[PDB]
């Protein structure tokens, strides 16, 4: 029997509201819902807990038409939800999550206080900016104060910002964010090696690389989308030639084969010499961004090296060993990627095997990470049953049942020709209005 895709989308909507019920029980206005215990956490600031969850799963309830739902979340963020915190706050994490997540809810809904609160959460984010001569952000800042700490930074932290920032300037009409978010990008690819890559470690005060090591996962991932998603959104021609030049150098590289299968381990940034072995679940996303470049072939061929790991592990691993194949890590972040390629290759040409493939991973987090108020990170893959931690991470709310979602909907609320997704998957384009 053919899938019935609007029945899954159907029961993935059901699951989100089910989840978000158990939020609203047990972790209303805190960061993170533990669905196992049926307790919060914080996530930013211990103690001083900003609604991440809530933020992160306001424009996936939009999507699905929970609107009741999204109101009630938009409605808390109005009410309660403020920057003025005497307390340090990881830039990246802060504006992927925070400001992103405020910005799809503004798109969706056209309600000015989220822009407000947005441009206010990126203003104090600017501060990390200012503290560096080169503009590469520190990593963590006092919402309050301004005051910056550890400047020991990676391409990922110093550059996924782009999509936000850049759609703030467009909202708002002020090209600072923009500016300061290209600048800091602009940066690094000015220090490539002559074979093209940067490493993945670089210190915001001297603006030079602290290691030698090349990566597309850990350190580095979302630097490589925001420059693609920069030309798709804002027309830059020179992100629309750097995520070319860097995505070819990576081609040219890093991709190795082992035991048939196409990965992309850690190389030496200069020479090319493999310095690593590992491979990240976290890497999937690229599969999908080599389609998005004109690379689909190679991103069909990565997707496969995940459909190898889902189909032996039944969760992909968090990290492999490339020369084995074989788990490094027992435990889960219940994480997104593997869908996250999905959909953005499915994008491409709606190729009915992208929501196959999505289905079995639903279907095994569903089997796996199901827990009394939510769903929840793994403890162990390798037991069976697989045995859980106690965490639904803030990205769930906002990534893979969006995912889903967006693959088997076909929801009426989003133009899918017009769709843009930022690294949390927050929508920053294509939102059709009722
Ligand atoms: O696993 C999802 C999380 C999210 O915060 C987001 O997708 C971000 O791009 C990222 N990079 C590595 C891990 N993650
Ligand atoms: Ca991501
Ligand atoms: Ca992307
Ligand atoms: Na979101």
């Amino acid at each position: 029997t053919p899938e019935d895709w609007k029945a899954l989308a159907a029961d993935v909507r059901s699951e989100f509201q089910w989840a978000w019920q158990g939020y609203v029980a047990k972790a209303w206005g805190k960061d993170e819902i533990n669905p196992v215990s049926g307790t919060s956490r914080s996530f930013f600031i211990e103690g001083h807990d900003l609604g991440l969850s809530l933020v992160e799963a306001l424009d996936t309830l939009w999507i699905m038409g929970l609107d009741a739902e999204f109101q009630a979340g938009v409605d808390w963020v109005k009410a309660n939800l403020s920057f003025d915190v005497d307390g340090n706050a990881q830039v990246f994490e802060t504006n992927i999550r925070l400001v992103g997540g405020l910005l799809s809810a503004h798109l969706a809904s056209g309600d000015p206080v989220l822009l407000a609160k947005a441009r206010d959460l990126a203003d104090r984010l600017a501060k990390a900016f200012e503290a560096s001569p080169h503009g590469l952000p520190w990593r963590y800042v006092n919402l309050r104060t301004g005051a910056v700490s550890d400047p020991e930074t990676n391409l990922a932290e110093i550059g996924t910002y782009l999509s936000e920032f850049g759609v703030l300037s467009q909202l708002t009409g002020e090209r600072k964010y923009f500016d300061m978010a290209k600048r800091a990008m602009r940066h690094t690819l000015d220090r490539r090696s002559k074979i093209g890559l940067m490493a993945a470690n670089i210190h915001a005060m001297t603006g030079a690389f602290t290691s030698r090591n090349a990566s597309i996962d850990v350190y580095a991932d979302s630097f490589y989308e925001y420059l693609w998603d920069a030309w798709a959104l804002f027309g830059d021609e020179d992100c629309k030639r750097w995520a070319v030049e860097c995505v070819d150098a990576q081609l040219a590289h890093q991709a190795k084969r082992y035991d048939g299968r196409l990965w992309f381990p850690m190389v030496d940034f200069e020479t090319g010499a493999v310095t690593g072995t590992a491979q990240s679940e976290l890497a999937a996303y690229y599969a999908g961004l080599l389609g998005q470049v004109g690379r689909k072939a190679q991103g069909d061929d990565y997707l496969a090296s995940f459909t190898y790991l889902q189909a032996t592990f039944g969760v992909i691993p968090e990290s492999i060993d490339v020369t084995t194949g074989q788990p490094r890590r027992k435990h889960t972040g219940l994480r997104p990627e593997y869908p996250d390629a999905c959909l953005n290759l499915w994008l491409i040409d709606r190729d009915p095997r992208y929501r196959r493939l999505a289905a079995i991973h639903y279907r095994e987090m569903k089997a796996t990470s199901r827990a009394a108020f939510g769903y929840t990170a793994l403890k162990d893959i390798t037991t069976r049953p697989m045995t859980q931690d106690d965490n639904c991470p803030g990205y769930w709310w906002s990534e893979q049942m969006k995912y889903y979602y967006l693959l088997f909907s076909d929801t009426p609320r989003i133009d899918y020709g017009q769709l843009q997704l930022s690294t949390e998957a927050n929508v920053l384009r294509g939102f059709r209005k009722v």
